């Protein structure tokens, strides 16, 4: 006989609560900004503008009792926590000596980081990413870049994601030493910084807040008090709609492997794993965790490190001990978990890695066959050739020869095929490799006609530096252009090349190029048919699958052809 509660919605945070709580409306350290609870904190105010109050109130979520307290008056706010994600109907009512009366059934949202209170996501994918129906059994992987969502205007529901098996989602930084951070301009360092006050060294973090979580996207069906925003609901939506798909954060990067150098000090390591297990605890829509290091024993972006004694034993150490972390959350959730690492193929980094006792561990190996050649010098060469090309000298191909110098090659040229039969030969189980595949291509200018050794070649020419454009032809950094840019501006509809283009492709490398003899630009990247030949090769060798980088720089012709090579190769 109490008057029956009505629910303050707006004074209730619109009935949007959620596990983890986020700063939505400012830029600071992680530990800040982060904070995942095990039951969700409710607080519900409800009024009884007219007649009694009654002395007691009860709080049903789907009829079941969650909550009691006292009414002391016309209004009145319940606080009580909960700890299980979802969408519940939730009634309240108000108790007296006489009876109970109970409001209206009104929905109230739980968010949790699996995305359980989430309807499946709504895609917006270009219609050019054909329909197939490859083996499941097959890896399809790409990665998808936390940038993207900038200038690229790439967003988590354009991706072809019925196409993909695994979708990589790059980058995850470590705090500590970042000095390659810093050397990439732009406020890539400062946003680490930021990130990383209050936090341990070697602690992962997440880099752009905005993009991640705090970001509302209107296609998803966020509204300001959405409790989670950014592309981690969208992925977590993206889960709703294709529970069989895999998310792994990608940790590292060329630019963000400066912390990795220091796991040779195993309480480095013990800080770091400790912090992905929290990291996988905090974001459930994560299925395991990808290890970008580039590279063990150096040769990456910061030239003053790497330790080819250490860093391999180091590396194998980690990915045992990531294991061992990853087969705890297994038992805690009943989930699987997988543990994959991107890893440069060139000989000299496979040389420094016992992959073999590595791989043990791992679910995959994503082999980065690509960036073989590029603008950082003037030396032209196919980036992403699954064999060695028409331009490579007498034994430059295996090593056996010597330089137009006479100097000796001190390994096999930088080749898929190669880099792939070094690990083979190490003895990784090939159906633990994905082989890449390039969605952009690396670029040169001054490749002029006086400048070829073969005339019908612009892999035998000199460059006199990086390839130059605008954002407009896909051309975000120096010397690399998006796959979709190429295929507008340089290739054009038939495939045969314009605005001064013309397209090539070497047989024997299995490479495509294009080339404007009179500025000398020449572009190295992967198309149709260069990919049906790496599909029928991964084929061949029994590999594990295809994968990809970056899915923003496609139009849909990448990805096709992997689907493609994978169906037809003999
Ligand atoms: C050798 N490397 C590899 C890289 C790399 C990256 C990104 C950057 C680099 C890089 C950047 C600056 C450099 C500067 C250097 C150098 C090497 C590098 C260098 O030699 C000494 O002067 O993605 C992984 O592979
Ligand atoms: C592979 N390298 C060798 C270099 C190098 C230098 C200076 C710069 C580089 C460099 C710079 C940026 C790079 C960026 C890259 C990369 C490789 C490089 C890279 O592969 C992935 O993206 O003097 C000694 O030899």
């Amino acid at each position: 006989a109490p008057t029956a509660p009505s629910i303050d919605m707006y004074g209730s945070n619109n009935l949007q609560f959620s596990k983890i709580e986020l700063a939505m409306e400012t830029t600071s350290g992680y530990n800040d900004m982060v904070k995942y609870h095990e039951l969700a904190k409710i607080k519900v105010k409800f009024n009884q503008w007219s007649g009694t109050s009654g002395d007691t109130y009860n709080v049903y979520f789907d009829g079941v009792k969650v909550a009691t307290g006292a009414i002391t008056g016309s209004q009145t706010t319940a606080s009580f926590e909960y700890g299980q994600g979802g969408l519940y109907q939730m009634e309240i009512e108000a108790c007296d000596a006489t009876g109970c009366s109970k409001s209206a059934p009104v929905e109230i949202t739980i968010a949790d980081t699996d995305g359980s209170h989430l309807k499946p996501l709504t895609m917006n994918v270009d219609p050019n990413n054909k329909s197939y129906n490859t083996d499941p059994s097959i890896v399809m992987g790409t990665y998808f870049v936390e940038w993207g969502i900038y200038g690229r205007d790439y967003t988590v529901d354009n991706m072809p994601v019925d196409n993909l098996t695994h979708i990589l989602y790059g980058f995850i930084p470590i705090c500590g030493p970042n000095e390659s951070v810093k050397s990439v301009g732009g406020n890539s360092f400062n946003a680490l910084q930021t990130a990383c006050r209050g936090v341990n060294d070697y602690e992962v973090v997440i880099h752009d807040p905005w993009a991640a979580y705090q970001k509302s996207f209107p296609q998803a069906g966020h509204e300001y008090s959405t409790p989670i925003k950014g592309n981690y609901a969208m992925l977590m939506a993206l889960k709703q709609r294709n529970p069989d798909l895999k998310i792994i954060p990608s940790i590292g990067g060329g630019t963000l492997s400066d912390p990795f150098y220091d796991f040779v000090d195993k309480k480095n390591r013990d800080t770091f794993v400790a912090s992905v297990k929290k990291f996988l605890k905090t974001w459930k829509f994560y299925d395991g965790v990808d290890i970008d290091w580039e590279f063990p024993g150096g040769g990456g972006a910061a030239a003053d490190k790497g330790d080819p004694v250490n860093d391999g034993p180091a590396y194998i150490a980690l990915m045992r001990e990531l294991r061992v972390m990853l087969d705890e959350l297994e038992a805690e959730t009943g989930r699987t978990y997988e543990l994959t690492s991107a890893i440069g193929v060139g000989y000299d980094k496979i040389e420094d890695v016992d992959y073999a006792d590595a791989v043990q561990y791992m679910d995959y190996i994503f082999a980065m066959t690509y960036d073989f050649y590029g603008g950082w010098n003037n030396v032209p060469g196919h980036q992403t050739a699954l064999y060695c090309g028409s331009f490579m000298r007498p034994g430059q191909c295996d090593g056996g020869g010597v330089d137009e110098n006479g100097e000796p090659y001190k390994g096999p040229a930088y080749t898929a095929d190669n880099g792939i039969q070094l690990l083979l030969a190490q003895g990784v189980p090939a159906n633990k490799l994905v082989l890449g595949t390039a969605m952009y291509g690396r670029g040169w200018e001054g490749v002029t006609p006086d400048t070829l050794t073969d005339p019908n070649d612009p892999m035998t020419g000199t460059a006199t530096g990086k390839l130059k454009g605008s954002t407009a032809q896909g051309v975000w950094e120096d010397g690399v252009i998006d796959y979709k840019g190429i295929k507008s501006f340089m290739l054009g509809a038939n495939n045969t090349g314009i605005n001064g283009f013309e397209y090539g492709y070497d047989a024997q490398a299995e490479a495509p190029w294009v080339w404007n003899r009179s500025t000398g630009e020449l572009i190295t990247f992967d198309d149709h048919r260069s990919v049906l030949a790496k599909g029928n090769y991964a084929k061949s060798l029994g590999l594990a699958g295809l994968f990809s980088w970056e899915i923003d720089a496609d139009n849909g012709d990448i990805l096709n052809a992997m689907h493609e090579g994978m169906a037809g190769g003999v």
